[PDB]
């Protein structure tokens, strides 16, 4: 007493998440996450470093403290709660509209109907209100989902081609022609990409990332990622809508992957705050939920990060699901490309 | 090149892309109108939060000398500024169907009375391409009321008698059962209501207003505003959705007015930060565009402001369109009810 605000994960809906996250002021807010056998007190704060628009729809990000291992996403149409528990990433995805929530629930349920696992509920679960019934959200444990599904191993081998006020850098994401992407999925990739940068050498002092999403007429002419990125970068130079923004970062996004289960690709060490030009800082990325951190990994390459030898590094040559740079060499390259110097400290 | 908004072709996307680029340090935006330009330093309004049926609405301010404010939601954007003391609004909706509906809604009263002065009071704005559909509407509400010769709606008898972190006070607005309101109109009332409070004794140090909008089952049992407010306050005490929020501020909102052209009504001196209880801080307000500041005037009464003698005061007994408290007695009453003391200064 006074009663701390809480989120009941057995019935969490869009309106539950929106009313709690919209109450988060400048000083932050304590929110207890609750479920059967689970509790977590999280100090939630507004992410003021990153801006996101998806087809002009404003998307706000929220963080917990480092020890909370919790992030949120909030748009007018959907909300996401994502946290780490016993080394696994769990997302609660809630769409405001009943039709879209039903469509999202069916989309995420569909891969599990052929397997029909006994422990399906720990990987995927439709959540219903505490009062037929239609789901108010879906729970997806991506790590448990990967163990139930027989997904072909998608990786990052050869996913790069060699060539007082923070600076605002736009990350212009373009929905590939003919591709369908989900806002919860695109925004999670953006959030992980931005947070992988800010976690390095206090880089929020140097850069604030502004993600935007639009549709492009460009489509990769084949399944080949190298040919796809070549064409994407060429399409940007010939696009009148991109005129005057050749010094920003660009991503072609899709739901799927490229040939040889390539998750994404980018021009290596192609963005520097002083010399950025000719749409060089460009890449491609999947946005599917089961591969978190692909855009973060490709943004890493664009900022100069090479593949790292630690299997827990975001920049490991194989896809792992780890979302942070662990390589000190990569951290120094990335931070120096964003204007940081060793004498500035962290 | 400084960022600019062309008032001869301004659309939702023009306003959204400019306002979404406004960072913490503010942004210079040039308003271009028939060869004359007004440079405005635009800042995010961090004092007020707004949700309309959970849709996040952001406010933006110019400098005091700019006499300019903006509203931005996912569905609409508003630019409002003064010229010769007259209030001019540019209202742009994102969706083509809703923009056409809004343009028809605002044009309709002027089609009965085809005035000579029509374009200066109301104008559909089209894109700069030389079967076009409007991208926004321009409304000068002072010129519009003179053309439409609307019946004089007033405030006579519109009241019923009985820190380091600012206090968050919710202003819970409830769309009366059977009433239809427009988001640009509701948010303009909220913005003017909040800014009338912050302009007094540096009150943003004491309070941050959080407006929310939901629909209620309550409808006034008659055209009488006194009976309507009695029933509204009683409906709140019996409403399970309002349980635990009897210490907040409440408004019943509608598009229209009450009997004897009453624009709104409220319980006089019914909100104090220390003693707020039993849904006492409640009122009713029109939200129609032609009567700006009605919610501000009613919020004034709730905070203890009486009718003022200056015809330019927001609290003048007659409706004027002035949006600020000028009475020092009212300013002291309002600020003291929000925790301010004379020794604190402004
Ligand atoms: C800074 O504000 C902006 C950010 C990105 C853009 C992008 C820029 C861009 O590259 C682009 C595109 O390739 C396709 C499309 O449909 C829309 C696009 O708009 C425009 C802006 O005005
Ligand atoms: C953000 O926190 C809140 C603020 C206002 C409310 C209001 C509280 C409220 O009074 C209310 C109502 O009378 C009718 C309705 O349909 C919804 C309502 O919700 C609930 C909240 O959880
Ligand atoms: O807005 C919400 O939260 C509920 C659940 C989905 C449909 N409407
Ligand atoms: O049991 C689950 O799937 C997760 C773990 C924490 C809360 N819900
Ligand atoms: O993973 C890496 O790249 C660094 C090199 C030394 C040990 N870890
Ligand atoms: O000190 C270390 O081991 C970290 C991890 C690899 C490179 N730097
Ligand atoms: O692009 C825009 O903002 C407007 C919306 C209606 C048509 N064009
Ligand atoms: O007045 C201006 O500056 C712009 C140019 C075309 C019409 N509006
Ligand atoms: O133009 C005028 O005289 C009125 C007075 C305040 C708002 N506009
Ligand atoms: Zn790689
Ligand atoms: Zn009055």
């Amino acid at each position: 007493a006074p009663v701390t605000a809480s989120i009941d994960l057995q019935s969490v809906s869009y309106t539950d998440l929106a009313t709690q996250l919209n109450d988060v002021s400048d000083f932050g807010k304590m929110i207890i996450l609750k479920d059967n056998g689970f509790n977590r007190q999280v100090h939630v704060s507004m992410d003021k470093r990153t801006k996101i628009q998806l087809d002009n729809e404003n998307v706000r990000l929220f963080n917990g403290r480092d020890k909370d291992s919790t992030n949120f996403i909030l748009g007018d149409e959907f909300a996401v709660l994502r946290f780490y528990r016993n080394g696994e990433s769990i997302s609660y995805i809630a769409y405001k509209e009943a039709q879209m929530m039903n469509e999202i629930a069916e989309f995420y349920a569909a891969p599990f109907k052929k397997t029909r696992a006994i422990n399906e509920k720990e990987a995927f679960e439709c959540i219903y209100d505490s009062r037929g019934k239609y789901p108010v959200s879906v729970k997806i444990n991506v790590d448990k989902a990967k163990k139930i599904l027989n997904l072909p191993e998608c990786d990052y081998i050869n996913d790069y081609i060699k060539t007082s006020e923070p600076k605002t850098v736009y990350v212009i994401c373009l929905r590939e022609n003919g591709s369908t992407v989900y806002p919860n999925e695109v925004s999670a990739q953006m959030q992980d990409a931005a947070n992988s940068v800010y976690a390095v050498h206090g880089l929020k002092r140097y850069v604030n990332l502004h993600f935007v999403l639009y549709t492009t007429e460009y489509a990769c002419p084949s399944g080949n990622a190298d040919e796809g990125l070549d064409g994407f970068t060429a399409s940007l130079k010939a696009n009148p809508k991109a005129e005057g923004y050749d010094d920003q970062i660009y991503f072609l996004i899709r739901w799927g992957t490229w040939d040889n289960n390539i998750l994404g690709i980018s021009w290596l060490n192609s963005y520097n705050v002083n010399t950025a030009s000719d749409f060089k800082a460009s890449g491609m990325s999947t946005t599917q939920l089961m591969y978190p951190g692909v855009m973060a990994h490709e943004l890493g390459h664009i900022l100069g990060a090479n593949h790292a030898d630690d299997p827990k590094d975001l920049m490991y040559s194989k896809y792992t699901g780890y979302l942070f740079h662990l390589s000190e060499k990569n951290m120094d390259i990335i931070a120096k490309n964003l204007g940081w110097e060793i004498a500035d400290g962290d």
